[PDB]
């Protein structure tokens, strides 16, 4: 009898995996799994989000990651007296069972959460994480924006450490341009991007004309991971199967 909104791949996939498939209404555009949710309404991007988009699908209840924007949005809906409730947006992998607690007390799934907890933590542990020496460069790119570089407290970082690796970056939060010297002095083993990213760039052989990257261990030899955005990024129920291939993509080296 409920209306559901999902917002966030992450937690349209764990609102999907608790069995609320039926009561789902409409999704943003980051949401593309499970198959299913790619029939339902797209209310627009994550980070761009208008209520009337979101009023027009007559929800009763919004889940929202706490990354959507902007947070207005969020507020005008609940003044509607739709039930908003906030998905913890922490890019780490303690964060992916928080947020399956919050959205099966919302559903009232308590129970089926708990157990999908135990199945990820199972999951999340069996990863070897253990230091590896690979240094690891993750590009994000726009269609026509600067190519940048990720630093600390980025998901991509995040991802990297949790598989045994190393940024390449170090020193500083956030994006930074690509520079030539920059590029250079990080020495990256691996370059890894999203599929987003490869499609801003037009192709793949693009990414070994960014600055500095041909004269980088990585790009001598080609050596690329490219992984759909959500997936590597958004820190839901396939994280542990994102770190593992990552895990095996740097041993194979
Ligand atoms: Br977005
Ligand atoms: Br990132
Ligand atoms: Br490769």
């Amino acid at each position: 009898a409920e209306r559901i909104v999902t917002i966030g791949g992450d937690v349209t996939e764990i609102a999907y995996a608790l069995g609320a498939g039926d009561e789902i209404v409409a999704r943003d555009s980051t949401s593309q799994q499970p198959q299913a949710a790619q029939k339902l309404p797209d209310v627009g991007y994550m980070r761009t989000l208008n209520a009337e988009g979101i009023l027009a699908m007559k929800p009763t209840m919004l889940l929202v990651s706490e990354l959507a924007q902007p947070s207005l949005v969020l507020t005008q809906i609940a003044s509607s007296g739709v039930n908003v409730v906030t998905v913890p947006g922490q890019t780490t992998p303690e964060s992916v069972a928080m947020k399956i607690n919050a959205v099966a007390t919302a559903l009232h799934q308590t129970e089926k959460g708990q157990k999908l907890i135990e199945d990820y933590q199972q999951r999340l542990a069996a990863v070897n994480k253990t230091p590896l020496p690979v240094k690891v460069l993750f590009v994000m790119s726009h269609g026509g924006l600067t190519p940048m570089a990720a630093g600390q407290n980025t998901a991509a970082d995040a991802m990297i450490r949790a598989a045994g690796g190393s940024n390449a970056m170090q020193g500083f939060s956030r994006y930074r341009p690509l520079s030539q010297e920059g590029v250079i002095a990080s020495a990256p083993d691996l370059l890894l991007i999203t599929t987003d990213g490869v499609k801003a760039l037009g192709s793949s052989e693009n990414i070994w004309k960014l600055p500095g990257m041909a004269l980088t261990p990585a790009g001598k030899h080609k050596r690329l991971l490219v992984v759909d955005d959500m997936a590597l990024l958004g820190f839901g129920l396939e994280t542990p199967q994102v770190l593992a291939q990552l895990r095996e993509k740097m041993e194979q080296m």
